[PDB]
């Protein structure tokens, strides 16, 4: 089984290429880790397996979902150094995601109910609700554009983040530049209406991702930095005219980072909607992580392919504690509940799914 040999992540040895992806749980109440996330991801964790965690807001105007942790507190940090300890001692490597939600906010999950920021003041289209507190939905706001003093300003938030993640004991960070959040909000001609350089051309597009990566990579350096991108993905109305050629200027920034810094990022990390995941990957030079339905015989296929070098997997590893195991024995997995995929309980529907 190729999904079991081993593989170089850069200085972290992996014992196998099944990983963990970045799914927010909603259990981090009050934006604090809690011990349930501890327990959540200890029960995840493999020797050697690599393990990404749930977006994680970078500062208190980048959060679109309730009881999603920060890293951007000290408080915060001393939370996640208890989960990281936990997950350190089953072998594993884990990465903390850092999520800005751009847009994709509402008053209430933001400071003194204030509009949240973006590329643009074009809010996310009535056809996309988001997510309450109290478990309905509700209608997303016009936002604010935001100037380059204040895009500086958020890239200095990523980088103090990523000093936190580190100051916690995490391996590294993943930078999530996808699904329609404040980065792709940048990279997708379908939101960015901007006129200044931070808009119109491929260029001006990726600005925003080359310098949120380039602060993190001069911060901790560019071994410990994983980028997320979903060029067709349109989520929150998230559309580019082109997805192929988004994604291939995209891997060009990463690929002049890497040889001005003379080091490797962590890996890309693409995911796709349910021949563009190899184009990218065959354009990027370095660790590839694929994502977006993998089943056990399409991530075997894909590594014995060469389309990538490790395979995360979602909704699967939501309700298979075990997942990496029960793929390794090709024992049957269990169904996962989405109606708990966002509730807040410590434990029901998060993490008494059972093993084998
Ligand atoms: N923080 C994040 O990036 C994720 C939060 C929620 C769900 N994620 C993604 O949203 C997209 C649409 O979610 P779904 O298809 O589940 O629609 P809902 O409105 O959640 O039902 C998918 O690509 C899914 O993987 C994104
Ligand atoms: C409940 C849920 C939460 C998610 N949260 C995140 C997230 O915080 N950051 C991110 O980049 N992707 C997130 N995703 C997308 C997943 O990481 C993954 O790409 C997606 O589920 C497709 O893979 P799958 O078929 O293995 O589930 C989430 C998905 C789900 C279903």
């Amino acid at each position: 089984n190729p999904l079991f040999s081993p593989y170089k992540m850069g200085k972290f040895n992996l014992s196998h290429r099944v990983v963990l992806a970045p799914m927010t749980r909603c259990r981090a109440l009050n934006n604090i880790p809690q011990a349930a996330l501890g327990e959540y991801y200890e029960q995840r964790a493999t020797a050697g397996g690599f393990l990404i965690t749930e977006g994680t807001m970078i500062s208190p105007t980048s959060a679109g979902f309730p009881h999603v942790p920060g890293i951007f507190t000290k408080e915060q940090v001393r939370e996640w150094k208890k989960i990281v300890d936990v997950v350190h001692a089953k072998g594993a490597v884990i990465f903390c995601q850092l999520w800005h939600v751009g847009r994709a906010s509402h008053e209430v999950y933001q400071p003194a109910g204030a509009a949240p920021i973006s590329s643009t003041e074009k809010p996310i289209s009535n056809r996309w609700r988001i997510l309450m507190p109290d478990g309905t939905h509700g209608i997303y706001p016009k936002p604010r554009a935001i100037g380059t003093y204040e895009i500086s300003q958020v890239v200095e938030d990523y980088r103090r983040s990523a000093l936190n993640a580190i100051e916690a004991g995490f391996d590294g960070i993943e930078i999530h530049g996808a699904h329609g959040y404040l980065i792709d909000q940048f990279l997708k001609d379908g939101i960015n209406d901007r006129t200044d350089e931070y808009g119109g051309s491929l260029a001006n597009r990726c600005k925003f991702i080359t310098q949120v990566v380039q602060a993190v990579v001069s911060a901790i350096g560019a071994d410990r930095v994983g980028v997320r991108v979903s060029p067709a993905i349109d989520h929150l109305d998230a559309m580019d005219s082109n997805p192929l050629s988004l994604g291939l200027a995209v891997v060009e920034r990463l690929n002049k980072i890497q040889l001005h810094s003379g080091s490797k990022l962590a890996y890309l990390h693409v995911t796709q909607p349910e021949r563009l995941m190899r184009t990218l990957r065959n354009a990027y030079q370095g660790t590839f992580i694929c994502s977006g339905g993998y089943t056990r015989e399409l991530g075997i296929e894909a590594v014995a392919q060469g389309d990538a070098d490790l395979v995360s997997y979602g909704r699967l590893f939501i309700s298979n504690p075990d997942l990496v195991m029960r793929i390794k024995l090709n024992a049957p997995l269990n169904k996962y509940n989405r109606k708990t995929f966002y509730t807040q309980d410590p434990v029901v529907g998060y993490t008494d799914y059972p093993f084998l």
